[PDB]
């Protein structure tokens, strides 16, 4: 079983995710994600929050997960790419979901909180059974401190705490 | 197992995909897919057919792939990307491949019919055992809506 | 189990890649490997050599493996981002890893033999148990 658990901490984002268990019929691989605020995204780097925190889990463990563009994101009148490619999520991390988004444009581009740019994968790809969508205010054990916490962005150091 | 199977849908494809069954005996993870077409890429979004339908399956379900670059779509004559990084195509998807590519530079760029710009990749990234390129005019149940 | 294998094969890889045995307590999906020279970043494409031979394996046997940005490759000093999106490494590859960065800005920009821009993940996304330093041209 694959799922996902979605928990909006903002008022936005309580618009967009009222408590509720999403089934997964059609058995996409992507879970799309709200925007939640109307955007402004500036010509270059813009860095723009989801106002939710993700977990996955598969056989009963938690797991990681990808960010990953909708072919939709990118169009003539907006020039927009993730930065990183996909986004790599941890199955330590417990912090605010947050997107590197690229407008290639030389003007601003605006985006309604209604719209979803990007996708979430499970690790492996498997195809989500449900998403659950959670509580403002419940604590879940999902989202309990880890090793990494809301570390995120470089927060491992330039040698990457890997290191080697 | 994990199988690909490549319909080609235009007479342009047909040039590319003739029936058979490829082998992947170097255990290459990508399956290589052609333009079909000649293009001019102008500097910013382009959007590209394929002319083809795809279905990968695994262990006898069908399944969802990726489309990724090549790592020689990228050169210094042609800075050309994947506008969505990566192509996410879904167990359901039954329609024609489309590409969605930034040319990046100042200037427009010739791609040819026979080069292969993106590569399929199996979800999960299973390495394919068998390519099936199937005969043009029959409609397969594997591509059924 | 999911076990990485790096064998650095310049003299500056030895420099960054001493022998040892990673474990990945954390449970990060990915393995930072360090870009071993300093390196000037023009506007447009830039080749960019890794210094390393790498090999995955996932359940004793090889695999293929995939690169990526790391999410800090990208700010707004440095517009940096992965050409290929992400870099697919079959299992029959045995060459060095190679990397095509684009610099998006106008400007020349400075990377750090210390610095790791780039992450390597299974094929399949499998968590790594152990990141193995082999010697200079040890065979895997
Ligand atoms: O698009 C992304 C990518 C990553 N993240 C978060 C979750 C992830 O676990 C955390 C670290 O991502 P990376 O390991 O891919 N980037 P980096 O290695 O630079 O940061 P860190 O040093 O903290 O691991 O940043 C996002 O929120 N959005
Ligand atoms: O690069 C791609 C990506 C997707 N596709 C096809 C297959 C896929 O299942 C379908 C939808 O892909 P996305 O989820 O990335 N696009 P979006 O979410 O914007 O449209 P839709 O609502 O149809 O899913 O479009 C391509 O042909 N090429
Ligand atoms: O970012 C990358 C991508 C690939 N590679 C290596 C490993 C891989 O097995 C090999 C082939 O990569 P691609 O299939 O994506 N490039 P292409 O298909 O254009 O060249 P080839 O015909 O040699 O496979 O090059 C890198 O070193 N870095
Ligand atoms: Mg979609
Ligand atoms: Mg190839
Ligand atoms: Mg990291």
């Amino acid at each position: 079983a694959t799922n996902f658990f979605i928990q909006p901490i903002t008022e936005e984002a309580e618009a967009y995710y009222p408590p509720s268990v999403i089934t997964n019929k059609r058995k996409d691989l992507g879970v799309d994600v709200y925007c939640c605020s109307d955007l402004v995204l500036q010509p270059g780097l813009n860095i723009v929050r989801l106002h939710i925190k993700v977990a996955c889990e598969h056989m009963g463990k938690k797991c990681g997960f990808k960010i990953m563009a909708r072919s939709s994101m990118c169009t003539h009148e907006r020039l927009l790419i993730l930065a990183n490619g996909i986004g790599l999520i941890d199955p330590g991390y417990v912090g605010e979901l947050m997107l590197k988004i690229i407008n290639l444009g030389d003007t601003p581009v605006q985006i309604w909180a209604k719209e979803c740019l990007v996708q979430l994968v499970a690790q492996g790809d498997h195809v989500p059974d449900h998403i659950n969508i959670l509580k403002r205010n419940q604590i879940f054990p999902l989202f309990a401190p880890t090793p990494r916490g809301e570390g995120r962005f470089g927060s491992t150091g330039e040698a990457g705490i890997m290191r080697t």
